[PDB]
């Protein structure tokens, strides 16, 4: 029965994306083949089953660099990283398969479901 | 792009889980004798005071912040919970402390809602 601020979560996420864009308090670089992406571990863990598992693993929790499977499409990864920080998923016919396979790997179940629905819709 | 209307609230819920588990928290906020662990990114995202503090290169890496000792720790507790939940627990017995703490933390819409609460009582 508390007072709900309906825009608060999206305002927080916008500000987290602002911090990312300025490289403020980022603490990890994700490597996907030749491409690198700086991020906040906390956001990655809050958005992805794989990243939650990685950053709670004793072996990997203190690492500043995480190498993902180099078979992952870096554009597919970047689409999902942007989604994590914006709530907007840029699905197109040209990227649906790579995004869907990357979302499986990252363990982002509602993304995968939406990719399946995108296939149904086209 | 396709909008996921529940995503931001789900992210915030998971950040609150991390806070409760003390996972990747990087600062303790001291309010009188009371200690609150948090993530500086969330604090910067939710508070003009913490944004201004941690944006400074010479203060970015601080692991302890001592707030003004006149701040009511329950007022801070309410506002920290709000930062991580979007829910504000306002009561007649805490309104003045929450309002003054939100002024100090530079949380403008909380202050506005406290003014509305005063207008309604
Ligand atoms: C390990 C659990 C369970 N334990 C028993 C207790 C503690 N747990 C826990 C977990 C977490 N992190 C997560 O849950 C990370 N995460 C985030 C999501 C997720 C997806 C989407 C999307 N659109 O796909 C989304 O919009 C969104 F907003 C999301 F959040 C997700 C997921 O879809 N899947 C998975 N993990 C996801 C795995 C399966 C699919 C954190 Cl931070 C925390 F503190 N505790
Ligand atoms: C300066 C901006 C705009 N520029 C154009 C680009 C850079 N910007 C920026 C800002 C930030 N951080 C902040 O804005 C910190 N912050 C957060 C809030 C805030 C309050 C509430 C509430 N209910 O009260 C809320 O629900 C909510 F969701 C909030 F977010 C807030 C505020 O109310 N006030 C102040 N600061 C607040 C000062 C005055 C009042 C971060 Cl992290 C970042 F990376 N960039």
């Amino acid at each position: 029965s508390q007072i709900q601020f309906t825009r608060h979560a999206s305002d927080v996420l916008l500000n987290l994306n602002r911090l990312r864009s300025r490289d403020i308090l980022t603490d990890v670089v994700i490597v996907v083949s030749r491409e690198q992406f700086r991020a906040h571990k906390t956001v990655l863990m809050a958005c992805s089953g794989l990243f939650y598992s990685i950053f709670t693993d004793q072996l990997k929790r203190n690492l500043s660099v995480i190498n993902l499977d180099p078979e992952i499409n870096p554009e597919g990864f970047n689409i999902l990283l942007d989604f994590m920080y914006t709530s907007r998923l840029n699905l197109r016919e040209g990227n649906i398969m790579a995004v869907m396979a990357t979302a499986m790997y990252l363990q982002m179940e509602h993304v995968v479901d939406t990719c399946r629905k995108f296939i149904k819709a086209s």
